[PDB]
């Protein structure tokens, strides 16, 4: 006879398939946990998520979960199981469990040096998993190094879809300054002036600032609040020009960008003095200001820099392309019934 395992001072039901716990670290809404599979005889990572007292968690969560389960790609992180209580009145946490991936793009950047072919590695494994992702018209929209997960031989996934939408361009526009949940140094300049980030150029940005963070172990757009995220983008590619700034219709956003005083462009090459010449072209391409004139995911790999590996026959895309209102009370009904299939029965 045995009770739910434990592990700081949290309950972290998941037994008795998943044994042998180890704590790693905190998600989003709780802790994360690595466990021995006793069915495939693997250690495993495992998630425990509580969101059903709140509307935007539940949201979030039903995303997760519908969008990781539609998607099959060696670049994106599947769902292996959920757990979680039987019936919906029992029903507090879900548990979801992914392949144990040995670290992250963040910590492997806080710690290890890496080679121009580890980057190009890297970077081609991104672009390959958000092909992917944008054919079934999703914007990952939080593309960051934390998301990015590797194994011991280097092979990367692209984790959390949290904050992912359905493209949607013809509705992207919106005032100076509107708010946005996206992560703040990955943020493309055209968030802090006229777009709600629906459009799949705003993933294009965020590779961008994770190639050229890549390239120097820094964040290469470090800002520490909302509009100085843009200071420090300005700061690096100059002052926008006339043709740029007249596809900003929004009079408060070209006034603001108007009312700077003149910036020069920073050479890639002298911010980025060891890089490949082709990985800074690429690197261009990808942090253009004007997002229409911004590198597509399918261009980028078909890019110089990444002729090593580019094969669009083994890029594989998606067979079937893709909630605001619906209470947390619906949003549970939803989870429980998107979590079914994993049950006994
Ligand atoms: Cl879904 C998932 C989450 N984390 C891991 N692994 C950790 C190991 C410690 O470094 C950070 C990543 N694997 C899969």
């Amino acid at each position: 006879g045995a009770g739910p395992e434990m592990v700081r001072g949290q309950v972290f039901d998941v037994g008795p398939r998943y044994t042998n716990l180890s704590y790693i670290g905190e998600g989003a809404y709780g802790m994360v946990c690595s466990a021995y599979d006793n069915v495939n005889k693997v250690r495993v990572a495992i998630k425990k998520i509580s969101p059903f007292e709140h509307q935007t968690y539940c949201q979030r969560t039903l995303r997760e979960i519908k969008i990781l389960l539609r998607f099959r790609h060696e670049n994106i992180i599947g769902i292996n199981d959920i757990i979680r209580a039987p019936t919906i009145e029992q029903m507090k946490d879900v548990y979801i469990v992914q392949d144990l991936m040995e670290t992250d793009l963040y910590k492997l950047l806080k710690t290890q040096h890496l080679s121009n072919d580890h980057i190009c590695y890297f970077l081609y494994q991104i672009l390959r998993g958000l092909k992917y992702i944008h054919s079934a018209n999703v914007l990952h929209r939080d593309l960051k190094p934390s998301n990015l997960l590797l194994n011991t031989t280097c092979d990367l996934k692209i984790c959390d879809f949290g904050l992912a939408r359905v493209a949607d361009p013809d509705h992207d526009h919106t005032g100076f300054l509107t708010e946005y949940v996206a992560t703040r140094w990955y943020r493309a300049p055209e968030i802090m002036l006229n777009s709600k980030g629906y459009t799949k150029s705003i993933d294009i940005w965020s590779v961008g600032c994770i190639l050229a963070e890549m390239l120097s172990n820094r964040p290469i757009f470090p800002g520490k609040h909302y509009l100085d995220q843009l200071n420090h983008i300005l700061g690096i590619l100059g002052s926008p020009s006339q043709e740029d700034l007249n596809c900003i219709i929004n009079l408060k956003a070209r006034n603001y960008l108007l009312s700077l005083p003149h910036k020069n462009k920073v050479p890639w090459n002298r911010l980025f003095p060891n890089a490949d010449s082709k990985a800074l072209d690429l690197l261009d391409k990808m942090l253009t200001f004007n997002p229409h004139k911004r590198i597509e995911v399918e261009q980028a790999l078909a890019h110089p820099y990444l002729e090593q590996y580019y094969d669009p026959s083994d890029e594989p895309i998606a067979e079937a392309p893709f909630l605001d209102d619906l209470p947390k009370e619906k949003l549970k009904e939803l989870i429980f019934e998107e979590t079914a299939r994993f049950q006994p029965g």
